[PDB]
């Protein structure tokens, strides 16, 4: 037996109404594909005749190993977005460009407007460097190394207020000797308020002036501060004033000094001086382009007056001539 | 022929012992499924009769394209969490509250508390702008301006150093005219220490004085100033003090000048003075509510002593009566 | 019919050129496998009867929702990497070492070397606290709590500038008491230029000095600080120099003067002055150690000269001898 089976096309066979017997083959000659018969179903009914059934194949692909797409999405939700983000180099490059508190180099301005105190605070009770140091080599310059300027007339705190205790200086001012002589000055104070000193000064001293001046030769040549002073004062009206009538010097002792108000010395010897009753004394000779009123002698060494010549010629007279 | 093949149902020819011939079919009448008998085998051994291998099949997915969970894995595990970095913005919102070297504006207090020198070092030797500005238009404050304090009595350095070379003053204080007067002074300076001047001033002036002041009539009246003076000095004792003894104004030249020691001068012309040997001159007139001692006199203008008077008129006695 | 039919093994079949009838089955003996001819095709062209094509399988796996290798590549590519981007932790690790506007601590050097003006600007317009505040409660120091320095002789801008308009005093320098007396100054000052003076100071006060300086008695002894003055003055030569010539106190008025130009009070009573016009009054007697030179006397109580005595003795003489 060489057996053949009833066969056609496919398509053939899905438009046939021939019904396999139970087991029996069919055929189809374009598929090469067979199907056996139930002995009621048509063939486009019959199922091939071996299974087509994915869950029965061997080998199959590790699936469960594969990742789906909705886990796949669902992990890169926590993941965050290069374009949201800055990279190292990026936020390197944005932090350098900010204050360390350690420490570091301001090129613009630090400006302070504000929303132990001050703006900018600084305790050195722990440290021995200095505070702030502001210095410039420059050869000019359009601005003070430090300016403090207030503006409203019931301003009611100091500019700079110096609250000192130590062993030396509270404020040391050097205007050092330049190359060559200019017009400068170490301190230089205006003021244009009519009611309150320039500038007050009270001390304590035992043995020491509350202002002490010195004076002292630029050269060694012997007159070459001829024209110098330790102390110079001058009295001037108002631009386009009528006159003045300040006083120089105003020497008082309002609760009553018995030392001396002047006393002038050179050498470390007394030359004249003004006691506290006002008396004075001159160490040379002395003149006067004018009269001296005074009171009659009583002592030999005592200016005598016009009066007291004029009474004794007078009692000479009336003595001689009987 | 229609040919007919052993058959009952799959899990009746799991049960059987019917053994099919080589090739010979049999068949699953519920599953539609054929196996062909190898001749010893039963049937629940044989396999079907056309292959159920994976690696056989045509129009598989390709599925070596496909990413499994290990290797997706291992890649996001290179990837940066959401929730462990910051946004761009974010990084923005940290970086605008610190402050740019370029510059920036300070809303609160910069302390310092040190872990050239200086906490604060500003160095203007390349640039033409000022160090430090303060200035305030408020109407009043509870603070300076400025404010510098040591606190102990060894303390070994000054508050305010000021080493200057230059052009103009190293330090000007101006107290600007106010809209009204009022009682304040551009200076003010106090020291409780017995034995230290409160101020102490050096210069080397060749034609000009170590201190120069100058009072300025506040007004164009010849005599509004009448009470005024350029220096005032007062001498005054502790509170529930017994008194004092200090002096006014004391001068000396340790050294030894040549220079008048007091010069008074009015439209620069000499009105007073003392000389450095301690004579003195005087332009005009003047008073004495007391006696003057001095030498009996020599030249026709000197003044007579009371023994120059006394002798001349006893010598004339003398003379007359014989 | 048991039906057997042709068959080899799968090896044999491939090799073997039998040609099955269209439809005829042939059996590989060594898998189980059936053809079936198409009446031309040698066997192993023939195809096996029953569908081995991916598509026609029930039971797929669901391929269309697994990730390509592809597509999470592409995903994974705008993720960012670990490695190339700061976590938070890190972020504020560098954030915390930058300072805030808002305030902080600085605990090193802060310096301005620049690219209203000052590398550093307080504006305490608004605000009703200090500026700058520096102090120190250390024993000892290397620094001063405050540094001006220039270093060109041409500069031409003042280390400090102080522009005042207020009710109290523009700058105040308290020097505290210490516990004991010691050698130093609230204000120090000194001047090498020859052609300034060391200090300039300049008022306009209607009744008050433009300079007031008061001594205080440090003790209650009425006498303790017999040796103090409130102004001290010397005038010294160079190191190796010849001598000086300066002058100690130096009074003018340019303008003229109607006030006295030296005026001595004790307990406010008048003691001696020097008028404008450069007469004196002195309150109580004094001494010459020398001559007086003065003028011939016209009132009573005037001096009398040497002159005037001489010629009544002389004319008395006369009048008596005839
Ligand atoms: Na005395
Ligand atoms: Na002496
Ligand atoms: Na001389
Ligand atoms: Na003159
Ligand atoms: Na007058
Ligand atoms: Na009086």
């Amino acid at each position: 037996l060489r057996v053949q089976f009833k066969r056609m096309k496919a398509a053939e066979w899905a438009r046939s109404d021939v019904i396999l017997l139970e087991s029996e083959i069919g055929f189809e000659t374009d598929t090469g594909f067979a199907r056996a018969g139930d002995g009621h179903n048509r063939f486009s009914d019959l199922g091939y005749i071996s299974p087509l059934d994915y869950n029965l194949l061997t080998n199959k692909p590790n699936i469960d190993g594969l990742a789906t797409k909705v886990e796949t999405a669902q992990k890169l939700q926590q993941k965050a977005d290069k374009e949201t983000v800055y990279t190292k180099a990026e936020s390197k490059q944005e932090l350098d460009k900010k204050l360390n508190l350690k420490g570091g180099v301001m090129t613009g301005q630090l400006k302070f407007k504000p929303a132990t105190g001050g703006a900018v605070n600084i305790d050195l009770s722990s440290t021995r460097g200095a505070g702030v140091v502001v210095y410039s080599d420059n050869d000019t310059s359009d601005g003070p190394l430090m300016s403090l300027r207030t503006g409203k007339e019931t301003f009611n705190q100091s500019a700079l207020f110096v609250d000192y205790k130590g062993t030396t200086n509270a404020v040391n001012i050097a205007m050092r000797q330049p190359t060559t002589p200019n017009f400068s000055s170490a301190l230089n104070i205006t003021s244009g308020n009519e009611n309150g000193s320039a500038m007050q000064l009270r001390g304590s001293e035992k043995a020491l002036g509350t202002l002490k001046i010195t004076h002292e030769n630029p050269s060694i040549g012997a007159d070459y501060d001829k024209n110098a002073a330790a102390l110079s004062i001058d009295i001037v009206k108002k631009t386009n004033g009528a006159g003045t009538a300040a006083q120089g010097i105003y020497i008082n002792s309002t609760s009553g000094t018995t030392g001396k108000l002047l006393r002038i010395r050179n050498l470390s010897d007394d030359k004249f001086y003004v006691k506290s009753d006002g008396g004075f004394y001159a160490k040379e000779t002395s003149q006067i382009d004018g009269n001296l009123k005074l009171k009659d002698p009583t002592a030999n060494d005592h200016a005598a007056t016009k009066a007291y010549v004029d009474k004794a010629i007078s009692e000479l007279k009336k003595l001689i001539l009987k």
